[PDB]
């Protein structure tokens, strides 16, 4: 079947949207090369809707079947439970797509009863009807990026039920997609991980063989790939927990009248087409896309003969190190992956290339990189291509955004020599020059919301890197010149500005005292000739990073109402 059917209604917007990066003195002394910074809007969603619109070859095999059987073994083990409206409520992010039915996502977190009678009834709805196509919202996603030379990015498309039936979901089943995913693949499950415990995942499995080959696999377009079957697949597996009488109805009736497909609405009401793969706006898009990802991956491996495979797997990001046959083996040996992932519904993007260097595979749009802590020892890091962080930063400067990526970019890659010196020295001085050091923000890490106050940086950096991310230096190379270049492409000051620029920031946060003294005194420590001593920060030892600061869950994008 096509992935999806159009009507020729267009994907529309609900209010004004901004194309160009909006200048402000602030925003430009991170970044002056405003033009090359863009914002997608609905006006391209057309040229996404062709690169979506595909019919799909789904053809499986013994090998496909062994794993789908030790898959649903696994799932055996789990007991999930059904959760009450008033979790489902606290779960809901602060600012996703308000319900038509007269409430939005602050009324549902706030538990408003109002929120609460409608929420009821459409639970009482999903327990009397299983068959029901639901409606859903298509909205086209609006997303900062930097232009490029060999190409502008057309916008995601997010495809959402009503806000009511969003928290149903949660309600039957949030409880499943918490556990499940760990008891199937253990540790190959990708969002049980910090960034240095994936980084010492990498490493590990890469030195566990005799001669490694890694490579990244890229889907073209994951979720247009989900088939009917794969969805009803999904479901089977969740039934093979020990459930709730209640949760296995209103699951089936999830899964038939809403994840397998269903009509598409435009923000004016009018049919935009028909789906027939998965839903990016639901909750089981990132746990059904690692559990589709994984038995398929883990199927393909066995197909093609891979020797040794470790996997790792975040929804459609894919990555395996395996034991090499040589490089003209590998090579036809990755053909043969493509050919039996492509068979199951899973055809290549950009196709994959073997890597015999760590450092050269990009996984979940990150790499290894090296660098050394306070003692002179090597320290393993995940790092990126600043350029996407740098460009929403500057966006993020210059307007008021619901979720700010900078703050969730500063978090997973604070031990990175960009983040240290550029994204930490620009937020300080914004934060100091608009009196905000105190007020919490909102950041989105993978579908899980936080809310954190900036003054808790250096605490939560301890307890999530450790105490090095404070200390490393000697970076890479590769590493600098790929900064660097960003640097000259973006018209972004140079690292030795930033350095003196977080002299006087780290100056001005030491003379404020309390937990600003520990930032300027942690956070800006590479600043300084004479360093400080930094011991471990008492207030990292007494907060839970998991727990203290959730602000709810998404299982894929839902516009920011
Ligand atoms: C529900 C079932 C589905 C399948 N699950 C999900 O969809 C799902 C989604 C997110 C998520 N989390 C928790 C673990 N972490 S976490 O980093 O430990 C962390 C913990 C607390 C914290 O709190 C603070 F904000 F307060 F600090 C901040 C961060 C984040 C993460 O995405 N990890 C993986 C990862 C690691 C490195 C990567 O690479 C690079 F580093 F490069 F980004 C890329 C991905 C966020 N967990 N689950």
């Amino acid at each position: 079947s096509m992935s999806y059917s159009w009507t020729g209604a267009l994907v529309t917007p609900c209010a004004a949207e901004e194309q160009k990066l909006p200048i402000n003195a602030l925003s430009n002394s991170l970044l002056r090369h405003h033009n090359l910074v863009y914002s997608t809007t609905s006006r391209s969603a057309c040229q996404r809707q062709k690169k979506v619109t595909f019919d799909r070859l789904q053809v499986l095999d013994s090998h496909y079947q062994d794993v789908l059987k030790e898959v649903k073994a696994a799932a055996s083990k789990v007991k999930a439970n059904l959760l009450s409206v008033e979790e489902a409520c606290s779960l809901t992010p602060p600012h996703s797509a308000k319900s038509k039915f007269g409430y939005g996502a602050k009324d549902v977190r706030c538990h408003a009863r109002k929120a609460v009678a409608h929420i009821n009834s459409v639970w009482k709805d999903l327990l009397e009807d299983s068959v029901t196509p639901i409606d859903t919202t298509i909205m086209a996603k609006n997303e900062v990026f930097c232009v490029q030379p060999e190409k502008r990015k057309p916008a995601r498309l997010i495809v959402f039920p009503d806000l009511g039936v969003r928290v149903c979901e949660k309600m039957a089943l949030y409880d499943v997609v918490s556990k499940l995913p760990l008891a199937v693949m253990g540790s190959s499950y990708g969002f049980q991980y910090s960034p240095g415990q994936r980084v010492e995942f990498l490493v590990q499995a890469w030195k566990s063989k005799k001669t490694p080959m890694g490579f990244s696999y890229d889907t073209r377009c994951f979720d247009s790939t989900v088939t009917e079957s794969d969805i009803r697949t999904e479901e089977a597996i969740y039934q093979c927990c020990d459930l709730d009488p209640q949760a296995r109805v209103a699951i089936k009736s999830l899964t038939e009248r809403l994840y397998v497909g269903g009509p598409l609405t435009n923000s004016r009401g009018e049919n935009c087409g028909y789906r027939r793969c998965r839903a990016s706006g639901v909750l089981t898009t990132s746990c059904g896309n690692t559990l589709t990802c994984y038995i398929k991956a883990r199927a393909a491996c066995r197909a093609a003969g891979l020797q040794d495979c470790t996997m790792l797997v975040c929804g459609d990001d894919l990555v395996v190190i395996c034991e090499s046959a040589g490089v003209q083996e590998d090579a036809a040996s990755l053909r043969a992956f493509t050919e039996a992932m492509t068979r199951y519904s899973a055809p290549p993007g950009d196709p994959p290339q073997p890597e015999y260097d760590l450092e050269l595979i990009t996984s979940c749009s990150s790499n290894v990189s090296v660098a050394h802590d306070g003692a002179g020892k090597r320290v393993y890091y995940l790092t990126r291509d600043p350029t996407t962080p740098l460009a929403r930063a500057a966006w993020e400067t210059a307007r008021h955004t619901p979720v700010n990526s900078w703050l969730g970019n500063i978090i997973m890659f604070a031990p990175t020599l960009w983040a240290r010196m550029i994204l930490m020295t620009h937020f300080f001085s914004v934060l100091i020059a608009r009196d905000q050091l105190e007020q919490a923000l909102n950041c989105e890490i993978y579908g899980a919301c936080y809310s954190i106050e900036p003054l808790d940086l250096p605490p939560i950096i301890q307890r999530l890197h450790g105490l090095s991310a404070f200390s490393l230096h000697s970076y890479s190379p590769g590493e600098i010149n790929r900064v660097a270049a960003c640097l000259r492409k973006l018209g972004v000051p140079p690292l030795r500005a930033w350095r003196h620029r977080a002299r006087s920031v780290r100056a001005r946060l030491l003379s404020r005292g309390g937990r600003a003294a520990i930032c300027g005194k942690y956070l800006f420590n590479w600043a300084v000739r004479t360093k400080l001593k930094l011991t471990p920060i008492a207030a990292a030892g007494r907060l839970d990073l998991s727990g203290w600061f959730t602000a709810g869950y998404s299982g894929g994008d839902i516009y920011h109402s």
